[PDB]
């Protein structure tokens, strides 16, 4: 199964440990790494004086259960990054989300696929369209439709 992974990254200086994810992905057992889309860069959500995130996306083929990636995702945003001191429940370092998983629908306690909030953000979709300009969701809908339709600004390149 080709699952979808979005990797992001705030820190100050990010290229390095995006790099070590990766690695860290390309290690998981019973898959590899098909596709690397290009390193874009996002503004901060917030204050504008802190630091750009590094998105990118992942095309990795897969035999485990979704869960089971799970289970290595988060195993790797431990292992890789941490939680933000006076704010334990903002974003970690490094974030690995899996967007998508074949076309399986998930909705457990544990995880949600195809991510929730995908179809909004174009540090999600912008990357996922660099290596799969072709992809249909689940539901049916075209990704290079929800681009158009929602006409979505581009992201500059890292
Ligand atoms: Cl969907």
């Amino acid at each position: 199964t080709v699952a979808y992974i979005a990797i992001g990254s705030n820190l100050a200086s990010p290229l390095e440990q995006v790099n070590a994810a990766l690695k860290a992905l390309g290690d998981i057992p019973e898959s590899h790494i098909l596709t690397v889309s290009s390193f874009y860069r996002t503004p901060p959500l917030g204050p504008q004086d802190q630091p750009d995130y590094l998105n990118a996306a992942v095309a990795l083929e897969t035999s485990l259960a979704p869960e089971e990636l799970l289970n290595h995702t988060q195993r790797i945003e431990l292992q890789q990054g941490r939680v933000r001191k006076a704010e334990r429940w903002g974003p970690r370092t490094l974030d690995l989300d899996i967007m998508l998983f074949g076309n399986e629908v998930i909705n457990t306690e544990r995880l949600t696929v195809p991510h929730y909030d995908m179809k909004n953000r174009g540090a999600m979709l912008w990357p996922l369209f660099e290596i799969a300009p072709e992809l249909v969701f689940p539901d049916g809908e075209m990704l290079r439709q929800i681009l158009h339709t929602r006409a979505f600004d581009k992201l500059n390149k890292w």
